């Protein structure tokens, strides 16, 4: 009777109290690096959310029904509840448990506009990076030419111009170094190999730069 809606009430209230601080801490805990990765965080989410959280409201608030009908006898002082075992401790559990569940949301989101800004940064660092190659090849396209005019016992005509295609290369490259660590504070998983191709360009840009040096100033 009592002695059984008691061993309900507690068999309950501390499966209940097990849950919510298990699915608590695991919210306190796993930055995407990937959508594929968010996708799976958010849909497991919102398996929890929806899933499996609205079965525990309903244990929680059947605990509370069963306590109510046992307060008198705990009034009275026949039954004492454990510490953390009143719907009151239930609830405060409860509360910081709800408190988890939208910062985790929040979170999410948060990552999934995160990856969206890396990706806008990807595509510019990649358009930018073309722009910077073609640069290097029309200042070594005319370098060549004017070399070739310096076979012919003939003066350079395009110095000046390879000296500007180099120094717009040049102010290219190092708009790329700075999306490349963009990528890197934002830990996009590719950061260091884009690091590496826009070091590359770098380098052609210091062979073409020392190349002209020689020649043609």
């Amino acid at each position: 009777e009592l002695q059984l809606r008691w061993q309900e009430y507690r068999e309950l209230v501390l499966l209940l109290l097990q849950w919510m601080r298990h699915h608590t801490a695991a919210f306190e805990e796993r930055f995407p690096s990937s959508f594929e990765e968010i996708e799976i965080l958010w849909s497991q989410f919102l398996k929890f959310k929806e899933m499996e959280l609205p079965a525990k409201e309903a244990d929680k608030n059947r605990s509370k029904g069963i306590y109510q009908s046992l307060e008198g006898a705990v009034q009275a002082g026949q039954l004492k509840v454990p510490p953390g075992y009143h719907p009151l401790d239930v609830e405060k559990e409860w509360g910081k448990l709800h408190v988890a569940i939208l910062e985790r949301e929040k979170q999410l989101r948060s990552e999934f506009e995160r990856l969206e800004a890396l990706q806008r940064i990807v595509t510019k660092l990649q358009m930018e990076a073309g722009l910077a190659e073609e640069q290097l090849n029309q200042a070594d396209a005319l370098l060549q030419s004017d070399v070739r005019l310096l076979a012919a016992g003939k003066v350079p005509q395009r110095a000046g111009e390879v000296e500007r295609d180099l120094d717009k290369a040049d102010s290219m490259i190092r708009l790329l170094f700075n999306d490349v660590q963009t990528l890197k504070d934002g830990r996009h998983p590719q950061g260091e190999q884009m690091y590496r191709r826009v070091y590359r360009l770098h380098k052609r840009l210091v062979a073409i730069r020392t190349e002209y040096n020689l020649r043609l100033k």
